[PDB]
């Protein structure tokens, strides 16, 4: 149903994807290993953000790995190409992830700005409907990304709906909270609020591909646009998240932040 169905595929596109992706786990994994080791440096208030992302980092990692794997499944050489065999491959299962990869990513930004209570509560749960709103659009317009790309541009279309309000939700808790922020992080938060907006517009480009660039070397596009979005808004987003969470630790008295930082 999908574009990747449609191609034969040269080596070169072949074994640069099947790279893509696995330098892809490579990295959410690697990562892993580093928010666990930090997370001890990070005060009781704020530690289920680190721990977050090290669920960001299994969970991307997984489709990521999965993906890999389902790629050499369904390709092998044959007459000078690679064929599609008896499985498919497809992106759908990024899209059921991102359903997952998004409340916790929304979620660590919301134990940071030091949102509590009955407003981290309320927040999350829109943020949680209004995000899965935009997941599910697109994963319901992506499915028609061959047969009927008036459907792609117009669940394209809902789902960008649903992301403005989402990115208008954070927005304003972003700049509502700011001045609740220790430890110089209020300046931080700002560049995180950016950095996040342009990994997560990667992501319609890298969906309007069958639309402009239907062809194999738009498939490569495709996965390149993701492993940049991905990398940004799972890890290297996530990175960013924890800084802030050990600099305010720290501000606040937490004994191991304030070591871990002068360490450094
Ligand atoms: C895993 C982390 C993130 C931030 C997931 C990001 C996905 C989006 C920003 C998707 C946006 C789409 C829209 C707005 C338009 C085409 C339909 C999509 C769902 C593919
Ligand atoms: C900011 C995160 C950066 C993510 C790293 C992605 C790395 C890809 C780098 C560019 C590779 C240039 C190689 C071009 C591929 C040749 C295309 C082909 O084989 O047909
Ligand atoms: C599967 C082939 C090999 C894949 C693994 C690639 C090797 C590791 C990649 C680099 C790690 C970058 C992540 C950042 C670690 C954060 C800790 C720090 O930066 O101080
Ligand atoms: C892969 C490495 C196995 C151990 C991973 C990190 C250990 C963290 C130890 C700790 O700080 O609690
Ligand atoms: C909540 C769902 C939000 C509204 C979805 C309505 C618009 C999408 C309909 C496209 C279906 C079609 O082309 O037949
Ligand atoms: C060229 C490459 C661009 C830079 C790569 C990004 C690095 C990882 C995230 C850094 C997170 C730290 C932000 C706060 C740092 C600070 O305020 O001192
Ligand atoms: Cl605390
Ligand atoms: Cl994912």
């Amino acid at each position: 149903k999908n574009i990747e169905s449609l191609f034969d595929y040269s080596a070169g596109q072949f074994e640069f994807i099947d790279h893509l992706l696995t330098m892809g786990v490579g990295v959410h994994f690697a990562a892993l290993i580093f928010f666990l080791v930090v997370s001890q440096f990070v005060a009781p208030k704020y530690r289920i953000a680190t721990a977050l992302s090290c669920i960001v980092m299994v969970s991307a990692g997984l489709i990521l790995n999965s993906q890999a794997v389902m790629w050499t499944d369904a390709y092998a050489y044959v007459d000078g190409s690679y064929q599609l065999q008896d499985l498919t491959f497809s992106n759908g299962y990024r899209y059921v992830n991102w359903m997952a990869t998004i409340p916790c990513l929304l979620l660590q930004l919301l134990i940071v700005l030091n949102l509590k209570g009955k407003e981290l509560f309320s927040t999350a749960t829109w943020l949680i409907l209004a995000a899965w709103g935009m997941i599910i659009t697109g994963y319901v317009g992506q499915l028609y990304e061959v047969d009927d790309i008036a459907q792609l541009m117009i669940w394209g279309a809902v789902s960008t709906a649903f992301f403005v309000v989402m990115n208008w939700i954070v927005g304003t808790k972003i700049f509502k909270n700011r001045a609740t922020m220790l430890g110089g992080t209020d300046s931080t938060i700002t560049k995180v609020f950016w950095l996040m907006m342009f990994a997560w517009t990667l992501y319609p480009i890298a969906y309007l591909v069958p639309a402009f660039m239907n062809n194999a070397d738009g498939v490569v596009l495709r996965q390149l646009l993701f492993t940049i979005a991905d990398i940004s808004s799972k890890v290297i987003y996530g990175l960013m998240i924890t800084y802030i969470a050990i600099q305010q630790s720290a501000a606040a008295g937490y004994v191991p932040a304030q070591q871990a930082l002068g360490r450094i």
